[PDB]
DNA sequence: ATAATTGTTGTCAACAATTAT
DNA sequence: ATAATTGTTGACAACAATTAT
C-alpha cells in the first residue's frame, strides 16, 4: 500500500517524497528534524498538531491539500530534542489520531538544492502554517551568496 | 480550585462545581470516573479532545458554554482504566493545550439526585457531545422505580 | 562523517498493597 | 466502605556509547 502512499503524495505536491528527504533504516535512529506526509488526517486534528507542536519546536511548517482521490499534509519539524521515528511515530500518530499505517517519517534532504526550494515555495503560500525562523540549510541553499 | 474558576462555572452552569463532585483530597487517588472543568478552552481542542478519549472511555459526556466573562467547558469521563489526578492532569493539560492552573478535577458525586440530573438534562441537549451508554448511577438515579 | 545498533537513565502511567477515616 | 498513602512494575522518551558504512 506504500505504492499508493508516494503516489499520492507526489499527485498532491507535485514532487516525490523522496526528492525531499533522506533515508534512515532505523527506527531508532535519532535526530531532530523530520518531514512528515500524513493521509486521511481531519482538519480540526491539522489544526490542533500545529499549537501543540509549538511548544516543542524550534521550527515548524505545514501543509495541506486534498481532491477526489485522497488528504494528505506534509510536516518539517525541528524538535527542542532528537526524537528517534518510533518516539515521532508515537507522539504524532496520536496527536494527529491516525494509525501508524498513514504517515511516512524520513529526515528531511538538508543538502539539495530541488528540495530546499519546496520548503521555500511553500513558506510563500498563505495557506501553509509556519512558525519559527528559517532553518539554516534552507536560508542558504536559497539565497543570492 | 480557585474563586474565579468556581464563580465562573456556577453562573454558567447554573449550579455549584461542588453539588456534582464528591472530595479527593489526594492527587495519587486512582478512580476511573472524572468530572473535568476547564476554562479558556480552544473550540478547536475541544472538539479534538471528544475524538481522541473516545479511544479510551468506555463513556463520554462534554458540554461548552461561556460569555464576556470567560469560557467553560466540563467532562464527565469514564476511563477504561483507572487513573490518578496526576495522570489525568497531564494527560488533559496537554491534550487541551491549557496550563493546569486551568483545570479542577474531582470524582463525580454518584450518590446524589440532584447532581444526578445534571448529566441527565445536558444528555438532553444537541450542543452536548455524547458517547457510550450511560453510567449506571445515572441511569438508576433518574427512573421511575 | 553519517547512521545503524546497543545500552543506560529518568519519568510516568498501570496497578498492588496498606493504613486511616 | 471510601480514599488517603506508600510502594512495585512496565512502557517509553531523553540520551550516552560503540560499531559500521
Amino acid at each position: 500500500a506504500t505504492v499508493f502512499k508516494l503516489g499520492l503524495f507526489k499527485s498532491l505536491f507535485l514532487c516525490s517524497f523522496h526528492d525531499i528527504t533522506r533515508l534512515f533504516k532505523n527506527d531508532k535512529t535519532t535526530n531532530q528534524q523530520w518531514v512528515l506526509a500524513v493521509f486521511g488526517l481531519a482538519e480540526v486534528f491539522f489544526e490542533a498538531s500545529f499549537e501543540l507542536l509549538k511548544k516543542q519546536c524550534s521550527f515548524l511548517q505545514m501543509q495541506k491539500r486534498s481532491h477526489e482521490g485522497g488528504t494528505c499534509a506534509v510536516y518539517l519539524i525541528c524538535f527542542n530534542t532528537a526524537k528517534s521515528r518510533e518516539t515521532v511515530r508515537n507522539l504524532m500518530a496520536n496527536m494527529l489520531n491516525v494509525r501508524e499505517e498513514c504517515l511516512m517519517l524520513q529526515p528531511p534532504k538538508i543538502r539539495g538544492l530541488s528540495a530546499a526550494l519546496f520548503w521555500f515555495k511553500s513558506s510563500l503560500s498563505p495557506a501553509t502554517l509556519k512558525h519559527g525562523a528559517l532553518p539554516e540549510w534552507i536560508r542558504a541553499q536559497t539565497t543570492l551568496n
